[PDB]
């Protein structure tokens, strides 16, 4: 009964998780091994504000909005435990600014307290005349990462630094089922055309007064390419870059210039705090996530992968409903094969 | 025409800027020098938060409710200022928790957003049943002082460190008009037997996820006598400890251990922050601010007193519409004279 998980991301690593306590005793023997190139301080997840908000449009697959709700009622009901500081876990409010008046989210009720902003605040930021406030959830990347290794480490799983090659090379090393949490690089295990980098670059800026998130909507550029502030534990985030196709994994001027620009004339008060870094990530951009069953009779024995990536911008916003369905996956696994 | 203000505090120190900003042209040789035992680090003003929140009850003087508005109208247009910053102004959203529902305040209009907390917020703090969620303003005493003392640097005006023994020792030195700005200390000079302090002892905690301000009302054991949680751009204040009467400039375990079991139990993530300071401040309390013109024909000359003390907690909510109210009194003073 050996498992190995691919990636060790917000995806790999919460449904390492979601496996192990859902099938710990279930399967005496349950092996579960963690294969990643990259960890902890240096994935996609690391570079994500954390910020719980599901895209406006109603999903593709309508199970997501239901995996998004999922998440945030999970993470709602630790927002008050003295843990989850360790999880990187704490509620937050603000704006989302529009240039006219668009239907209210489908996830209007999972929030706390949304409402449509009034003319006097509406006031404070000149270049939108339409938006919402409402009470989310951060969920920071590097302290959630941190979390979930931890409970991991005490319930035995084994981690590994290594670049997996083909999901066959795993088959070969005798592992039953593979759950395959490989994000924006997934392709390169099976060329999967719909996976695409969602390129995003952010600067994080020392300014502990910003106590508001504020995202700004413009249908004309586009989703996560219109400025957007979001506030930390120690840090501000600054961003509003998305560039689909771009896998220039390093900083540009350009994106700089825009970030600043566009974030100061938000917030004029940003112009006196100071950068402490920027980064550059690949949101894992798919027309929806790919999270099924497939079975490896191409490779070696009969061999089941599990897919679960393609997570775009909402990668932290939803992973709960998806472990959670990949360890739903993972029992039908093994009720299929007379396994009981 | 020679002006003393006596008291480096908010109330002190706004109302210098205020006669100058209005009486430097006027009055061609306008001199103003500010008098005070204890300057910006050590006054009562370094010890508040600076939130802006009045009492929930309507005033006794109807005056104090728009003196009030006059001040966040005043701080909420320089809110988004590049220099806002300078001044410790930033805005600020959070709850207003009750044990049972009592009426919408008189500044509900005046802040942001205000509306009752849904039942999904109230299950978040289990021992209130009641309440209100809006958006506010922080202007930190220790910033706001600094600014004020560098507006009235460059404005010309002279500063004294000296305790003030009577007004008459002022009048004496050659001061026409005295501004009487001694906050709790202001029966010292005049006895005043309607001025108490209100002890107040606070924790500053370093709790940086923490990015809503909690306010929790108790009728039973009164005003400021109950939990609440501060969050400042460096720290996280932590108070709930109101003493009318007691003069007493030092901590005490009793207070301290009140504060933390009752701000842990508000937000259970405190319990792993660490206490980076403790202070001790009298809230100067009178059932009504003490602003008003007197005539010193008891001491040298003519030489009127202009009282402005007894802000009680809400002195940085209160004190530009105070300011103003003392530069319209010195303006009265100029014109009764034949000073035309
Ligand atoms: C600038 C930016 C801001 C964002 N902000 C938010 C936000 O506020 N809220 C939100 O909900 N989401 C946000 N996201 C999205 C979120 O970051 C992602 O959807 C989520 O982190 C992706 O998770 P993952 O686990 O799919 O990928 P990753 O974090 O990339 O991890 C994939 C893992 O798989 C590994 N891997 C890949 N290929 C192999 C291989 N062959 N062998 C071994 N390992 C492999 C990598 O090494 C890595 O460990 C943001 C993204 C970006 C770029
Ligand atoms: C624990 C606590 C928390 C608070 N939180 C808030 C809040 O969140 N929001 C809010 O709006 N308000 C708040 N307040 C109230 C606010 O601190 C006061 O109302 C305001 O600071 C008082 O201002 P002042 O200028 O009257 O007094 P002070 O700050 O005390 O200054 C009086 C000045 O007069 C001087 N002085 C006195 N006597 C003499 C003399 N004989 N000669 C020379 N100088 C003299 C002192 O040296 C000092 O400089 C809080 C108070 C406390 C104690
Ligand atoms: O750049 C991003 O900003 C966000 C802000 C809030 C919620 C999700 C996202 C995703 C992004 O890619
Ligand atoms: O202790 C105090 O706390 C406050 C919180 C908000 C607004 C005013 C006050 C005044 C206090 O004295």
């Amino acid at each position: 009964m050996r498992v190995v998980v691919i990636g060790a991301g917000v995806i790999g690593l919460s449904t390492a998780l979601c496996i192990h306590e859902r099938y710990h005793s279930v399967l005496q023997p349950l092996d579960i091994k963690v294969y990643a190139d990259r960890f902890t301080p240096l994935t996609t997840t690391d570079v994500a504000a954390g910020l719980w908000q599901p895209y406006l449009s109603d999903p593709n697959n309508p199970q997501e909005a239901d995996w998004s709700q999922q998440t945030f009622d999970y993470l709602l009901s630790h927002v008050h435990s003295p843990n989850a500081e360790n999880l990187g876990l704490f509620l937050i409010s603000g704006y989302n600014l529009f240039h006219e008046a668009i239907p209210d989210p489908s996830w209007k009720d999972t929030v706390l307290g949304f409402r449509k902003l009034t003319p006097r605040e509406l006031d404070m930021f000149p270049d939108y005349g339409y938006g919402w406030f409402h009470t989310s959830l951060i969920l920071e990347g590097k302290n959630y990462l941190q979390w979930l290794t931890e409970r991991l480490t005490e319930r035995g799983v084994k981690f590994f630094q290594r670049k997996v090659e083909s999901f066959e090379e795993v088959a070969r090393e005798g592992a039953d089922v593979i759950v395959n949490c490989t994000g924006v690089w997934a392709g390169a295990l099976q060329r999967d055309p719909l996976l695409q980098p969602g390129r995003g670059q952010i600067m994080k800026v020392d300014a502990p007064w910003m106590k508001h998130f504020i995202l700004t909507h413009d249908p004309e550029r586009g989703i996560y390419n219109s400025p957007y502030i979001i506030p930390g534990t120690q840090t501000v985030t600054l961003g509003g870059i998305f560039q689909l196709g771009n896998w220039s994994e390093l900083n540009n001027i350009q994106d700089h210039n825009t970030i600043w620009e566009g974030c100061c004339r938000l917030e004029p008060t940003l112009k006196n705090a100071r950068i402490i870094g920027e980064r550059t990530g690949f949101r894992p951009v798919r027309p929806q996530i790919r999270l099924e069953r497939e079975q490896l009779r191409t490779g070696p024995s009969n061999t089941e992968v599990i897919h679960n990536y393609g997570h775009g911008g909402y990668g932290l916003t939803i992973h709960w409903g998806c472990a959670l369905e990949a360890a739903k996956l993972f029992g039908r696994i093994l009720e299929e094969k007379k396994l009981s």
